[PDB]
């Protein structure tokens, strides 16, 4: 018959409140900026089409012209327009976001859908403009193209824009001109721009917590930095609907589940414990059945495949989190797999009867989570220091739709998003009626205030505080708290509905408007959380701690007008323990929560934060890996055994190692070194058996290679780089490279002669991202800089003399007025050539060769050694003798291949290769020195 909706199930954020009193967006336009769409979807329909802005394509090419856009087309009576700003990219569409974005905005599926449940966005009967964008050639070209995007969606009539989508820490500043005054005529016209607040949790990303020592975590990147456009969080409300599973406890018993691919429904199925699927015996009687399976230890991937392997016709995997979230598994060759809590998880486990059933269609259930904040929603600050996200919404397990007429589930702020956009344009709409003497921007600047006012300040009830405002901006959004309102609160400018107070010392003030647009004076009671960062350990636990509220205060504001209150703020008795965990200095923060009596909920909240201590200058760099006592690093382990192991690159495609502060140099082997001055074109895997490996400035192998290279340091504790730059390859350069814990500006690189004297200076690298994580899908933990490379020549391009120079990299926070910050590194230059025997005699007997002098050498000996390159398999292969004590080397007779064939050596095979710590070296033929006699 008539199906009911999610939302007649399923409504956290009251959105049916707002629809009664301001309609479902009939005649109302709205679009979304996203990377690709399916126009056809059954979703993209209209109740009544007479009621649309848009009746047919001759009315949306009217205004097209109206405005000289000449591209574009009508797609149907709910896709009013679309258009592809990226016809250039060559990779494929991709359909299933901004289809599953454009859904909870705007979708209204027909009773004939095949789901359970009809699909039905925030403004179903709205119009919807869709407009692609996606990054094909730099992020400047995608913000002009976006940029464009939005100016058309204004000009064809469009009220809210939804742009799911963002690019971690990217400072607005750096934004093209054109984008920054395209969100500024939004702003004029009273078009509301939503964004979502990223998916980067923190500094170290959904895997890690930040340093308490560093924090300026933020990850939150642009289009949401911009100050005008409303910034969406994601949490997961205290309940879902879920699709569920059935199961006979010591009763039936339901259970969330989160399913990738599907299960059977309506099927028994045994399962198994098969504890973490860390070995085959864990998987020995889940043949036939479902593998139940721990989370942890190793990928979820690699766990359904061995359960596959094994027999197991699906996949139960639960939590090793409690109160955690549920997680969709990876599709593995169509593998049923299933995600459940920890506490269900333990349940099943331990139940007598190991017997499960799927149920085809889903209930609203408890979440495991409870109200929290979700794990992966992207932190503020911004890159220069304002305050985001703005808001939050439901943003966990959506059903919403997906490519090719179908309905999937997602979790991100790309989902809360477009449910807050929705809540925009109907509480726009109804101020039309509320407001009408405001203009469109008034009523946009109002609608914003309300919607962060009424938003509820959502608390952690295992920490017994509110998310931290930097996590949850003003709080969670309630259309039916927005709609009531006739109130709201700003900072005492009246610019935005939070408090920013920049730096502080441990006794501040905390300053709100209270706005009253009713007829009738009214009377509120307000109190102030104060709280701060929970600390475990060395890293933040991106969790809140309370220091304490302050006590309730009332003011009465007059009917049509504001009132300033003031909440005076002392931590002072806090600072020596904060201190303590957060020696940097570490954010004052929390709500001003305003109520009609302090016994009845929260009516209106403001966020505030401060940063005690100074935060412009937090150091934007991590010390360098050399200075490191125990070798690690942010995102580099130390080996344990030995704390100076510092490798290279070797053979390596990706640099997900070694992703530290440091200087990088090249290792150029004297086979390589001879085959290029001999003009030979095809070395690698041809010529010889070494190679050119990109290392660390002032790391050394050992004598006897052990395939590893180790740090070496002055007496001073300075690592000892060192160049030859002499053009060979070999360590003739040092390169920056740096884990940026904080974005940074001008970034360049000096060398100073130790005298009074800058005698280089590098280009200039512009603008420098944080290193958010170290992870291919989003950025590596370090960055190489290659304009920063000094090459050992002077600013007229002549090699410097001998000696000892500063490399200095000098960089600025983005904060306004951060003092620059800079790390010096000594760089000793010696171009000197090692002085060595040019003859040399051979003992047959014992087979030792007498060298006729000793190397004599302007840097200490790296290496002395006697090469000899045998042929394995067609491959000149090279091994190396070390000295013997008195001087000599004895040379073998033979070598064995890898497939363990003996190979003769000759008196040819030998090369005598002494080499210096700035790479200066020497190769002579041993058959040379031995002719070396008259
Ligand atoms: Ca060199
Ligand atoms: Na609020």
């Amino acid at each position: 018959t008539s199906k009911a909706t999610i939302r007649d199930l399923n409504d956290p954020s009251q959105v049916k409140t707002l629809q009664e009193k301001a309609g479902k967006g009939a005649g109302t336009v709205v679009a979304v900026i996203d990377a690709g769409f399916d126009k056809n979807h059954e979703a993209w329909r209209l109740t009544d089409k007479t009621k649309a802005r848009y009746q047919s394509k001759e009315d949306l090419e009217k205004a097209k012209k109206e405005h000289g856009i000449t591209y574009g087309e009508w797609v149907n009576d709910k896709v009013a327009y679309y258009h592809d700003y990226s016809k250039d990219g060559k990779t494929a569409v991709d359909q299933e976001h901004g289809t599953h974005v454009s859904g909870i905005l705007s979708g209204n599926a027909p009773s004939e859908t095949k789901e359970p449940y009809r699909l039905e966005g925030a403004m179903p009967e709205a119009q919807l403009l869709l407009m692609r964008v996606e990054i094909v050639n730099g992020l400047a070209d995608y913000a002009r193209n976006y940029a464009q995007a939005i100016r058309d969606a204004i000009n064809l009539g469009a009220k809210v824009i939804n742009m799911s989508f963002g690019n971690a820490a990217l400072a607005y500043a750096n934004l093209p001109d054109e984008t920054k005054k395209a969100f500024d005529y939004a702003k004029s016209k009273g078009v509301s721009i939503v964004t979502s607040a990223g998916n980067d949790s923190s500094f170290g990303g959904k895997t890690r917590l930040p340093l308490a020592d560093h924090p300026d975590y933020g990850v939150v990147g642009t289009p949401a930095a911009a100050d005008s456009t409303l910034t969406v969080a994601s949490y997961s409300p205290d309940k879902q609907l879920t699709e569920t599973v059935r199961v006979k406890t010591a009763q039936d018993k339901e259970m969330p589940v989160l399913s990738t691919n599907r299960f059977e429904p309506n099927k028994a199925y045994d399962y198994a414990y098969a504890n973490r699927g860390t070995k085959e015996d864990d998987f020995k009687d889940v043949k036939g059945k479902i593998a139940l399976i721990e989370r942890g230890d190793i990928d979820f991937k690699d766990k359904i495949a061995k359960a596959k392997k094994a027999g197991a016709v699906g996949v139960l995997i639960y939590d090793n989190q409690d109160k955690g979230f549920p997680i969709e598994l990876p599709n593995v060759d169509q593998m049923p797999a299933a995600f459940i809590s920890r506490k269900d998880g333990l349940l099943l486990k331990d139940n007598p009867q190991k017997t499960i059933t799927f149920n085809a269609t889903p209930k609203v259930l408890p979440t495991a989570s409870g109200t929290k904040l979700s794990r992966f929603s992207s932190w503020g600050l911004t890159a220069d220091g304002n305050i985001k996200p703005d808001i939050a919404a439901p943003g966990q397990d959506i059903l919403s739709s997906v490519a090719n007429n179908k309905y999937a589930k997602l979790s991100g702020t790309s989902m809360s998003a477009p449910l807050v956009a929705g809540i925009m344009g109907l509480l726009q709409k109804q101020y039309e009626t509320q407001y009408p003497d405001m203009t469109p921007s008034e009523r946009l600047d109002l609608a914003k205030k309300v919607l962060m006012s009424s938003a509820t300040a959502l608390y952690d009830e295992d920490e017994k505080a509110y998310f931290s405002p930097r996590q949850q901006g003003a709080g969670a959004v309630d259309a039916k708290k927005a709609s009531a309102a006739t109130m709201y609160v700003t900072d005492k400018d009246n610019t935005s509905s939070k408090v920013h107070l920049n730096n502080v010392s441990d006794k501040f003030e905390v300053t709100v408007n209270v706005h009253n647009k009713s007829d009738k004076p009214q009377e509120l009671y307000y109190q102030a959380t104060v709280q701060t960062d929970k600390v475990d350990g060395k890293h933040f636990a991106l969790a809140p701690k309370v220091l304490y509220e302050a006590s309730w205060q009332k003011i009465t504001i007059p009917a049509n007008s504001s009132k300033q209150v003031t909440v005076p703020i002392d931590a002072s008795r806090f600072s020596k323990d904060l201190l303590a965990q957060m020696k940097n200095g570490y954010f004052l923060e929390g709500f001003v929560r305003f109520k009609q009596d302090p016994k009845k909920e929260e009516l209106m909240s403001i966020p505030y934060i401060g940063f005690r201590g100074d935060f412009g200058n937090l150091s934007a760099l991590e010390k360098p890996i050399y200075d490191s006592k125990d070798g690690s690093s942010y995102y580099h382990e130390a080996n344990s055994d030995a704390k100076d192991q510092l490798d290279g690159d070797g053979l390596q495609f990706y640099a997900l190692k070694n992703n530290f502060t440091a200087l990088t140099t090249e290792s150029n082997p004297w086979t390589i070194i001879k085959a290029v001055k001999e003009g030979v074109e095809n070395i690698e895997d041809i010529e010889s058996s070494e190679i050119t490996e990109t290392i660390l400035a002032g790391t050394f192998a050992k004598q006897d290679d052990d395939s590893h290279y180790y740090i070496h340091r002055h007496a001073n504790g300075k690592p000892y780089a060192a160049i030859s730059p002499n053009g060979d390859g070999n360590r003739d350069y040092v390169q920056f490279q740096g884990t940026f814990l904080r974005n940074a500006k001008n970034l360049v690189a000096e060398v100073l002669d130790k005298e009074g004297n800058v005698v280089w200076t590098s280009e200039v690298t512009e603008q420098v991202v944080k290193n958010y994580n170290n992870d291919l899908a989003s950025t590596l933990g370090s960055t190489r800089f290659e304009k920063t490379r000094w090459d050992g020549k002077d600013k007229d391009g002549k090699v410097v003399a001998n000696g000892t120079y500063t490399y200095r990299v000098r960089y600025t926070p983005i904060s306004s007025g951060a003092k620059e910050q800079h790390t010096d590194f000594d760089v000793i230059v010696d171009n000197t050539t090692p002085e060595v025997a040019t003859s040399a005699t051979f003992s047959t007997e014992d087979r030792r060769l007498t060298l006729a002098s000793k190397p004599k050498t302007s840097q200490p000996v790296y290496r002395e050694r006697i090469a000899y390159t045998y042929m394995d398999e067609d491959l000149p292969t090279t091994e190396y003798i070390s000295p013997n004590e008195d001087g000599t080397f004895t040379l073998p007779e033979e070598a064995e291949t890898t497939e363990g064939a003996t190979v003769p050596l000759k008196m040819s095979d030998f090369t005598y290769v002494v080499e210096d710590m700035a790479g200066n070296i020497t190769y002579t033929p041993v058959t040379k020195l031995l002719e070396g006699h008259s």
